[PDB]
DNA sequence: TCGGTAAGCAGTCCGCG
DNA sequence: GCGGACTGCTTAC
């Protein structure tokens, strides 16, 4: 097999590598690297070597990093620039692999952790560890086993053995419930002491050493306490040999309730779940427990147990110890969904850079770009000194605040990366500049053609066409990944209706789910046997295609992520190749292509319906616009359509063989005007939008920009066995909005869109009455608390104090004594409560870890004095009432001269 | 050696016979 | 008690 690295590490000059040989076995090395730099040189001179502008280069080979490091700075000391990567792994990676990787997840050890700590004495700090750990479950992915070290002798109690045979029985006969299928997993250690225990979990580590080391909050939590513990009781030399060179970083942030610290241990990767999930899942929750997120994404139920964590070891060590398995495969199983590890191998490798850098785009596109311009020969310039200016972005119309009936959405294909392409925007591309009309000339085809030679950008670019540019190169190969990727997705979903429409007519047999690749869509053969299974096997099916779906989700979003990520990082100061020109000739573009096309939509749909000046397009938003499609409908009449999905095929056949067209036309007209590289602006169908044919539903509503809500029958082509809500930016898509009031609100929206106003108002009142008893955390908002200490004035708000803040204050005071009360930590979550005046806690709001239940000691109280008055106008009421003047409905049947009957 | 902009709403402070 | 200038938070791209 080819070599494939592990792990890289710069440790003064010597390189430090893991990496995995050709007979498929782990190996290290360490390498006293000599890396190569390079200063321009005169004409005269013979030289393989050319920075990205074709200017020649001397190479500069240094007998060590080092030396290599101290020219750079003469160099700046000088005023003369000096070239090439100066991160010297990177060089070295592309040095050691000077071809594409194929690695084999199978060699790489990925290690899922967690410890438990019992702390009679409040939250039990890393930085401090002064309480023994008792507790590790730590699972390998080579031996594909759950090792736990369980501490039976501790000075918080004496426990016995935790069992097996108990921890596999239901929950419901008093076992644990930990899955049947990872109980021969287990390998089950129990110690009489601390010190055994950490030592043997030492020599454990030693030989089955973590290159990927994950796990939920591992990095603030888990890791900092087990070396800070170590450290504490055999001495930091001891606590080193959690690195495989021995090396360690401490870094403390220190800022101001309790000092906090990260250790980076040299020679791992750390991929925290929680930030992994952070950065690739694209939600925002309200909570970042596991229990929080293992519910949301698995739909399985909180760990339930009596009690404090504090006590729970000395009360039921049974269970302390079962839950402490049950968590470390709870994020085994999200990973198992989402994919998020084979991710970070994947992209990681593709760059050549540490896998824990996939967490930097800047460091990432770094990396690929120079793998890129070194294979020509060619040497990357040095990163420079930029002040952060502030630079203009994308167009939003304004909408006209309404009711829309029917909608038609367009949406052009990767737009940031498109524009790089079409344009050819990149560092050496540039061939100059032209004299900008305003935007709007360009828009309305009135302004000079920019150029006849170059490729143009309305911010007054001009670009080589002749020639390729490694910006381009690059974004285009991951592009066409994402592609690859978004239709796997796309296909699986469009399976899983297929799937739905099926589940209406389940056969009464015993059969089987299909083998089948989910990835593509179903011939007509699998469509005929589908329409013959049972209830069991298709809900099987609809489960495997669901899968299928998130899988293909997490490689296309990431990658279009990424890609987006180069466009902005043009933007970013500390990117190599950050340019304003470069950046704002996307930007500008993108204003321009949206206007455009408005433009022309407006002009064709005219045209075709034979009147002129009637405003078609309502909204669009940096590159996506909604056309009202009620001339369409009213033009053929309504009275035609034999049902919903009638009208929706007339519509979808419209879309796709009138109005692309236009649209392709449109766009092609734009490129010769630019004089583009590449025609790469395509506007396809997004949404199909409208009422239930008969129905008295809206069909959709705007309230402004950014804040719609429509009632989709057909997106990208999937035609749903049920009309989806396509809800943006309203409170139901806010994570500060109660969980029970986004519920309500949403079906609120359904009803206005499906159903119309008699159906809201029936449901409004419903809720009005029966609000009082929904529980106390589905009612709270969600806040993240920052800078906490700001307004903290002798336990009290400071000026200007934020409404959350003062109700984390109001906590705070509540819960002085208190040793068992949860601290509310910086930069986290809280659900929020408004309180009625008059209240013991003495101010007007209370604040509190979200996820949890408030403390005891205060919960019956903030239970008595909650204001649901306050918080059903401020939380249900204010913003439906947006809603519905928005689409003039009312939420409440008003007074009329009707009043005086008997109805 | 760490490494995108646009834009809506809730809330505080302030003016306000 | 509301509107206006400002911070903070959050979402849509
Ligand atoms: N998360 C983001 N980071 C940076 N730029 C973004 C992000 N989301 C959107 N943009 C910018 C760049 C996009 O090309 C542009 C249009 O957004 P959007 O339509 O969501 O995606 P897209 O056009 O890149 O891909 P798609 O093919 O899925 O439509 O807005
Ligand atoms: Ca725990
Ligand atoms: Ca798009
Ligand atoms: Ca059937
Ligand atoms: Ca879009």
């Amino acid at each position: 097999m080819k070599e494939f690295y592990l792990t890289v590490e710069q440790i003064g000059d010597s390189i430090f590598e893991r990496y995995i040989d050709s007979n498929g076995r782990e190996r290290t090395r360490e390498v006293e690297y000599k890396p190569s730099l390079f200063a321009h040189c005169p004409e005269s001179q013979a030289t393989k070597y050319f920075d990205i502008y074709g200017k020649p280069c001397t190479r500069k080979l240094f007998a060590n990093m080092r030396d290599a490091s101290q020219w750079i700075k003469r160099m700046e000391d000088i005023g003369l620039e000096a070239l090439g990567m100066d991160d010297f792994k990177l060089a070295y990676l592309s040095d050691t692999y000077n071809y594409e990787i194929k690695y084999d997840h199978t060699k790489i050890r990925v290690a899922n952790f967690d410890i438990e700590v019992t702390s009679p004495d409040g939250f039990p700090e890393p930085s401090q560890a002064k309480h023994p750990i008792d507790a590790i479950t730590h699972y390998d992915s080579i031996d594909d086993r759950f090792y736990v070290f369980d501490l039976l002798n501790s000075p918080y109690g004496n426990v016995e053995e935790w069992s097996i045979e108990i921890a596999a029985k239901l929950q419901e006969q008093g076992g644990d419930e930990v899955p049947s299928e990872i109980i021969d997993k287990i390998i089950y250690m129990p110690f009489d002491n601390e010190k055994e225990l950490l030592m043997e979990y030492l020599n454990f580590w030693q030989q089955k050493t973590p290159v990927i080391l994950t796990g939920w909050n591992v990095e603030s939590f888990a890791i900092p306490y087990v070396y800070n513990r170590i450290k504490n009781i055999f001495g930091e030399s001891t606590a080193k040999r959690l690195s495989p060179h021995r090396k360690t970083r401490v870094k403390v942030i220190e800022n101001m309730y309790g000092s906090r610290e990260i250790i980076t241990l040299f020679g791992i990767s750390v991929l925290d779940y929680i930030d992994l999930y952070k950065k690739f899942s694209f939600t925002n929750q309200p909570s970042y427990s596991l229990d929080y997120i293992s519910e949301f994404e698995l739909n399985v139920g909180k760990l339930k147990y009596d009690g404090p964590i504090s006590k729970l070891r000395e009360s039921n060590h049974q269970r302390y110890i079962s839950y402490n398995i049950i968590a470390v495969y709870r994020v085994l199983q999200i990973d198992a969904k989402r994919q998020f590890i084979n991710l970070s191998l994947d992209m990681g490798y593709y760059a050549k850079i540490q896998i824990q850098s996939v967490f930097s785009p800047i460091k990432t596109w770094d990396a690929i770009i120079f793998n890129s311009l070194k294979e020509q020969n060619k040497v990357i310039p040095q990163g420079r000194s930029h002040p952060v200016q502030p630079y203009p972005g994308a167009f939003v119309k304004e909408p006209i605040p309404n009711r829309y009936k029917y909608v038609m959405s367009f949406d052009l294909t990767s737009l940031y990366p498109s524009i790089i392409r079409q344009v050819n925007i990149s560092p050496e591309t540039i061939a100059g500049t032209f004299k900008v009309a305003p935007l709007h000339d360009y828009i309305n085809a009135v302004a000079e053609r920019p150029s006849d030679v170059y490729s143009c950008s309305p911010n007054g670019m001009m670009y080589y066409k002749d020639r390729d540019g490694v910006v381009p190169t690059e974004i285009t190969k991951v592009f066409n990944q994402r592609k690859e990727h978004k239709g796997y997705m796309l296909a699986a979903q469009r399976n899983g209706e297929i799937i739905k429409e099926a589940l209406h007519n389940p056969n009464l047999s015993v059969d089987e789910p299909l083998d089948v690749d989910y990835r593509f869509d179903f011939s007509d053969e699998i469509k005929e046997k589908i329409k013959k299974l049972s209830a069991k096997s298709l809900n099987e099916m609809l489960f495997r295609a669901q899968r299928t779906e998130v899988a293909g989700m997490t490689a296309q979003i990431n990658r279009k992520a990424l890609i987006n990520g180069l466009a902005g990082a043009l933007g970013n100061v500390w990117f190599r190749y950050y340019d304003l020109r470069n950046a704002t000739a996307i930007t500008t573009f993108g204003q321009m292509a949206l206007q455009w096309i408005e433009r022309k939509v407006n002009e064709y749909l005219n045209e075709v319906c034979g009147t002129e000046g009637e405003a078609f397009v309502l909204y669009g938003d940096t590159d996506s616009i909604y056309v009202s499609a009620d001339k369409i409908i009213d033009k053929v009449g309504e009275s035609k359509f034999r049902d919903t999905n009638h009208w929706v095929d007339f519509l979808d056949k419209f879309a796709r063989e009138r109005m692309e067209p236009a649209i392709d036309r449109g766009f092609r007209e734009m490129c010769e005007y630019m004089n583009n590289k590449q025609h790469l602006m395509f506007m396809d169908r997004e949404a199909i939008a409208g009422p239930p044919l008969g129905s008295k539903g809206i069909g959709g509503f705007w309230t402004g920009k950014k804040r719609y809500a429509l009632n989709v029958w057909d997106m990208e082509g999937t035609r749903y066995a049920e009309p989806k809500l396509k809800i943006m930016g309203l409170e139901t898509q806010k994570s500060s909005t109660p969980k029970a009031v986004q519920k309500a609100l949403k079906e609120c929206i359904r009803r206005m869109l499906q159903e119309g106003e008699e159906s809201l108002q029936e449901y409004f009142k419903e809720f009005e009455k029966e609000f009082r008893q929904l529980n106390y955390i589905s009612i709270a908002s969600v806040s993240s608390a920052n800078n906490i200490a700001k307004y903290d004035v002798g336990g009290f708000p400071g000026p200007k104090c934020p409404f959350h803040i003062r109700g984390i204050l109001t906590y705070n005071r509540a819960i002085k004594g208190n040793i068992d009360a949860p601290q509310v930590v910086e930069g986290e979550k809280v659900y929020v409560l408004p309180l009625r005046e008059g209240n013991p806690f003495g101010d007007k709001c209370i604040a509190w870890p979200s996820g949890t239940e408030i403390t005891d000691l205060i919960k019956d109280d903030v239970l008595h004095w909650m204001d649901y008055t306050v918080l059903l106008e401020k939380t249900f009421i204010k913003p439906l009432e947006g809603f519905t003047s928005a689409a003039k409905l009312d939420y409440e049947k008003k007074a009329s001269l009707f009043d005086m009957f008997d109805f």
